[PDB]
């Protein structure tokens, strides 16, 4: 589909057996999801943005369905203000920027 | 053009007559440029992102060329990690997300 940018590009995603609303972010290298009790192994990581860094838990090989599109990859979990789908998963669903 | 996301969606912009590199950020409401001298009056403003809030100088109706495309609108100038083009100007040049 095509998503205009008048409003924030939000879509429904499915992760860890839960449905959430996430922002498609071309300016994000990684995918960061709100605090979740995901099962399995993880490793500590620090991700940064506009006002600084936040501590997150890195889970590899996480299956996420983005707007009906399945993808598998690394998902960072932590105190993010919003669920962010980064380029790491956007590339997997074949998302492009067009103008 | 059509921009895939295997690499950061960076483009060349022209602001204040100076060329700079900026990231097309669909996850940014506003356009934030690194500290620079810009012709025009401004008012203090504060924006937030991952990590927190930062103080920026808000310049209104700023002429800016993004990858050969022209936009005229609000440009926030402050200590951002990288120059980012938000939805405010992305919509002006007709950018959409497609998958
Ligand atoms: C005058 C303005 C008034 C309006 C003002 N608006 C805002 O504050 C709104 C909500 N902010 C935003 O939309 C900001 C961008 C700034 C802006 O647009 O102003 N967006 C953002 O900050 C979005 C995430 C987000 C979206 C919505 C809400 C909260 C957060 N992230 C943008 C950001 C771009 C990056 C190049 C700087 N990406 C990231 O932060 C991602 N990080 C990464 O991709 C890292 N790997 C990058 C390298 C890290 N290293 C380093 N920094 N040294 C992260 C999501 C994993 C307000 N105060 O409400």
């Amino acid at each position: 589909p095509q998503i205009t940018l008048w409003k924030r590009p939000l879509v429904t995603i499915k992760i860890g057996g839960q449905l959430k609303e996430a922002l498609l972010d071309t300016g994000a290298d990684d995918t960061v999801i709100e605090e979740m009790s995901l099962p399995g192994r993880w490793k500590p990581k620090m991700i940064g943005g506009i006002g600084g860094f936040i501590k997150v838990r890195q889970y590899d090989q996480i299956i996420i369905e983005i707007a009906g599109h399945k993808a598998i990859g690394t998902v960072l979990v932590g105190p993010t203000p919003v669920n962010i789908i980064g380029r790491d998963l956007l590339t997997q669903i074949g998302a492009t920027l067009n103008f």
